[PDB]
C-alpha cells in the first residue's frame, strides 16, 4: 500500500550515503561457483567430511530472505542456477561489516560472498562467510492481474522457478532442432525481415517506410518465397528459424511476432516431410524430456506410437459421422452444412474454402495426439503442387498436437504459369473481402520461370512446440517478452 | 538482345506441348548422390576399377552445358554440391527419349539421371545414363551493373562458385559461434524485434504501427536493454544473434538490416570480454579456416599474435604524432584540432564527442590488424560504467579489424540514477540536432532500480566478421538478399 513508498525513500537515502563512502557500484568481485554446481557436487556429502575437506568458495546473487538472529544471521542467495545458504557471523567477518553494513542492507540487494562450506541442522548446504559485500543496491523491493508477470518478466523470472526452467528448455529445443537439421545436411540461412512485397502465408501485415528510399516495406509474414529462390539458386536443403510479424490481435494463443522454422528439400514431396516431422518430435522429446509419453495438461501425449494420418475428408467424416460426404462435392449443400454447424460463410468463399472451414470446426479440437491432416482443396493452398490424379486438391498437409496446429507442409508448386494464376486468385479474394489474402509477386513468378526443382517445404511453429514440451498452456509462457496491451 | 524473347517464346511453346503429353512438373524422381560426394569418393579411382565395380547412381541437377555429338552427347549437371558429367547415348536410353525428348530440352532445365560410373578420355568422372528425364522446364535461359548479382541472387548463386562457398562458410561461422558460447554456459534468448521505445545503440530507427493497438512500434535498433532485463531477472550469461534495423542509407558497407550478436555475463568487466573476443576469433579462424594467418585483400591478418590494445588517447597520439595531448583536455583547442583535420564540429558536440571524432578520423583506418581501443569519454558512452579513478571516461572498448569496427563492449552501467541522467543528456542531444541520439526509457530505469548485477556486455557485427573470414570486401557479399535501390 504505502509500504512501497517508504521502502523507496529508505533505499534511496541508503544509496546517497553509500556514494559518500566511496564507489557505490563496484565491479571487481569475482565468484567461482553457482548454487546448482555447489548443490550438484556437494549435497551428497556429510558435515564430518566438509569440516575436514575445508573447501572454500565465492558466490554472488540476490538476497532473497534474511533471518537476523542478533550476532549471527542466515541469508538465502539466489543466482542464475538457484538459491544457496549463507551463515553471516559478526565475528567471522571483518570488523564493522556485519553491524555498520550487512544489517543495513536490504532484500533484493545483490551481494558477493566467500567462505567455507558446511551443513546446518536441517541438512542444508551453506557457506560460513569470511567475506561478504554489497554489489548492487536494489532501489526497489522484491515483487509483492497475472499480466504483471508479462509486463516485467524480470520480476517473474526472479520469483518463479518454472519460468526459468521453461526458457532453459526452450534453448535446448532450438539447439536440438539445429543439431537435427544439420545432421541431415540442411544449411541454415537468413533471408530478409523487411520485404517489398509480403507473402508466404495468409495474414494482415505490418507496414514500415524506409525514410531514405521513399519506399514502403513490410515486416515479413513469412520468408517462404525467398527461401525457394535459394532452391532455384541451388541450395537444395535450406532451413531458417526466425520471426514473422502478423498484424493480428493479441488473443493469448497469438502474439504479433513469433518464431517459425521453415525448411526446404529439393527432390522430395510432402510425405518425405511428414516422416521428417515425426522423427523431429519423437527425437526431441526423447532427448530433451527423457520419455516419449509426455504429460500436457489433462492428457498424455504419446510421441511413441506412430503419429496418426487422416485426409481432410476422412477427418470430416470421423468427427461428424452423420455427414453425407456427397454434399461436400456440391457448393450449396456444403454451404448448408457449414452454416448448420454455425460457420458464417464469407461472400468470397468457394467450395474448397467452405470444406476446409468445416474441417477446421468439426475436427481440429479433437486432434489431441500428434496428427497429420492431408489433401487440401486447391483454393486454400496457393503455393502447393496440384495432385496428379485430382487437380482439385493439392499435395498438402497440416500437423496438429493438442487441438492446435503445430505444423504445415506441401509439395511445392514449381509451375510458374499456375503460380501466377493462383496469385490473381489471391488478389481477387483480397479485393473481395479477405484481409488475409496474398499479394501478387512478379519477381517470384520470374524466379520460378528460371526453374525451381521439385521440392517439399515444411513450416513449424517453434513457440507452440515449446508449449507442448514445457506444459505451458498460453504462448505468453514461452515468449520472454510478450506484447502487452497498454 | 532479341535472343531472349525468342528463347522465351520457344521455351513457352515447349511447355504447352509437355502439358498435352502428361504431367509437366513431376515430383517422383529420387536421386541418391550429389556431385561433391561422387567426386569425393570416386575421383581417386581408375577406369579398370569402375567398369568392374559396376556402381550405379542417380542424380539430379540443372543442365549447365550440353555438347551434342549426333547419336551421343555430353551434359554437365549442376546440383547443390557441384557439377557432374553425363554421357547421354541414344541407344543406352529407352527408345525415343534421346531423340523425341532429350535433344528437345534446353539449358537451364532441371533433370534427373541414373546410370553406371566411369571416366572419360580427359580423366573426368561421369555417369553413363540408362535413365534421364526432365523434372523442371526452365521457361527462362541461364544468366547471360554487377548489382544484377544482388537483385537476383539465385542467378548469381547458380553461376558463381565463390558465392556458394561464402555463404556455406557463413553458416559454419554462426554454428561455431553458438558452439563456442554454449561451451562457456551462455544461453541463447530471443527478445522482441518490435519495441515501444527503441534503444541500445545510436541510429535513426524504422517506425511501424500496430493497427489493432493503435500504437506506434519500432524495429529494434538493438536488443541491449531487454537483454539486461534478463540479467536483472537472473539469466547471468545470455546472448542473442539476430537483426537490428537502422533507417540509415544503403552505402555499400551498410545494409538497413544486419546481423548482430550480443552477449552478457554478470560479475565480469570489459576486460573479461576483450579476452573473450580474442578467443572467439582466434578459435573460429583456426577451426573454420585451418590457419591463424588469414589473407584479406592486400594484407595478411595475423589472428595468431596477441591482438593489439590501445586506449583512445594512445591511438590519437600514435597516428597523429605532432599532437599536443594537452589540447585534448580543453574544448576550444580540441575543436581547433578536429577542424584542422577537416571534421565539421556539430553544435551539439561536447569535448568527449570531439575527441572521439578525432580518434575516428586519425586512427580507425590504420587499425588493420585485430585491435582493441579502450577508454571512451562518457559523453559518447551512455550505457557504460564510469571509470573509478576517472569518471570523465567509461570502462568501454571498441574492436577493429581491417580498418573497420567489428566489435563493441563495456562494463555495464547499473547505476539507475546515472543511467536516467544520461538519457536526459541523449534526449537533449536529440532535440539539439542529433538524429542518432537515444530516447528516454522509463521502464528500463525501473528495471535497473530493481537491481542489475555488475555485468559486462559485448556486441559483434556478424556480417563484417564473415567478410574478413571469406575475403569479401562489401557487406553485400555476405547478405543473401541485400536491400537494392529501386
Ligand atoms: N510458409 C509456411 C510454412 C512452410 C509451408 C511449406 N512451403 C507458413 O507460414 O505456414
Ligand atoms: N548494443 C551494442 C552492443 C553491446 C554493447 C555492450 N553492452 C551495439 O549495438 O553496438
Amino acid at each position: 500500500v504505502v509500504d512501497l513508498n517508504n521502502e523507496l525513500k529508505t533505499r534511496r537515502e541508503k544509496l546517497a550515503n553509500l556514494r559518500e563512502q566511496g564507489i557505490a557500484f563496484p565491479n571487481d568481485f569475482r565468484r567461482d561457483h553457482t548454487s546448482d554446481q555447489l548443490h550438484a557436487e556437494f549435497d551428497g556429502k556429510e558435515n564430518e567430511e566438509l569440516e575436514a575437506l575445508n573447501i572454500e568458495v565465492a558466490v554472488a546473487g540476490r538476497m532473497m530472505t534474511r533471518r537476523i538472529m542478533g550476532k549471527a544471521s542466515f541469508v538465502t542467495l539466489q543466482d542464475v542456477g538457484g538459491r544457496i545458504q549463507l551463515y553471516v557471523a559478526r565475528d567471522d567477518l571483518p570488523e564493522g561489516v556485519y553491524n555498520e553494513q550487512f544489517k543495513k542492507w536490504d532484500l533484493g540487494d545483490i551481494l558477493g560472498a566467500k567462505g567455507k562450506l558446511f551443513k546446518t541442522k536441517t541438512g542444508e548446504l551453506s557457506i560460513h562467510c569470511t567475506e561478504l559485500r554489497l554489489l548492487t543496491k536494489a532501489l526497489r523491493p522484491l515483487p509483492d492481474d497475472q499480466e504483471a508477470r508479462y509486463r516485467q518478466r524480470y520480476l517473474d523470472l526472479i520469483s518463479n522457478d518454472e519460468s526459468r526452467n521453461t526458457f532453459k528448455v526452450r534453448s535446448q529445443i532450438l539447439s536440438g532442432i539445429r543439431q537435427f537439421m544439420v545432421n541431415r545436411g540442411f544449411m541454415e540461412v537468413e533471408t530478409p525481415m523487411m520485404q517489398v512485397i509480403p507473402g508466404g502465408a495468409a495474414a494482415r501485415p505490418f507496414i514500415t517506410h524506409h525514410n531514405a528510399l521513399d519506399l514502403d516495406m513490410y515486416l515479413r509474414i513469412a520468408p517462404e518465397l525467398y527461401l525457394k529462390r535459394l532452391v532455384v539458386g541451388g541450395f537444395e536443403r535450406v532451413f531458417e528459424i526466425n520471426r514473422n510479424f502478423r498484424n493480428e490481435g493479441i488473443s493469448v494463443r497469438h502474439n504479433p511476432e513469433f518464431t517459425m522454422m521453415e525448411l526446404y528439400m529439393a527432390y522430395a514431396d510432402y510425405k518425405d516431410l511428414i516422416e521428417l516431422t515425426e522423427s523431429l518430435f519423437r527425437t526431441l522429446a526423447q532427448d530433451i524430456l527423457g520419455k516419449t509419453e509426455v504429460t500436457y495438461g489433462d492428457v498424455t501425449l504419446d510421441f511413441g506410437k506412430p503419429f496418426e494420418k487422416l485426409t481432410m475428408r476422412e477427418a470430416i467424416k470421423k468427427y461428424r459421422p452423420e455427414t453425407d460426404m456427397a454434399d461436400l462435392d456440391n457448393f450449396d449443400s456444403a454451404k448448408a452444412i457449414a452454416e448448420s454447424i454455425g460457420i458464417h460463410v464469407e461472400k468470397s468463399w468457394g467450395l474448397g474454402r467452405i470444406v476446409t472451414e468445416i474441417f477446421e470446426e468439426v475436427a481440429e479440437a479433437h486432434l489431441i495426439q500428434p496428427t497429420f491432416i492431408t489433401e487440401y482443396p486447391a483454393e486454400v493452398s496457393p503455393l502447393a503442387r496440384r495432385n496428379d490424379v485430382n487437380p482439385e486438391i493439392t499435395d498438402r498437409f497440416e500437423f496438429f498436437i493438442g487441438g492446435r496446429e503445430i505444423g504445415n507442409g506441401f509439395s511445392e508448386l514449381n509451375d510458374a504459369e499456375d503460380q501466377a494464376q493462383r496469385f490473381l486468385d489471391q488478389v481477387a479474394a483480397k479485393d473481395a473481402g479477405d484481409d488475409e489474402a496474398m499479394f501478387y509477386d512478379e519477381d517470384y513468378v520470374t524466379a520460378l520461370e528460371h526453374g525451381l526443382p521439385p521440392t517439399a517445404g515444411l513450416g513449424i511453429g517453434i513457440d507452440r512446440m515449446v508449449m507442448l514440451f514445457t506444459n505451458s498452456h498460453t504462448i505468453r509462457d514461452v515468449i520472454l517478452f510478450p506484447a502487452m496491451r497498454p
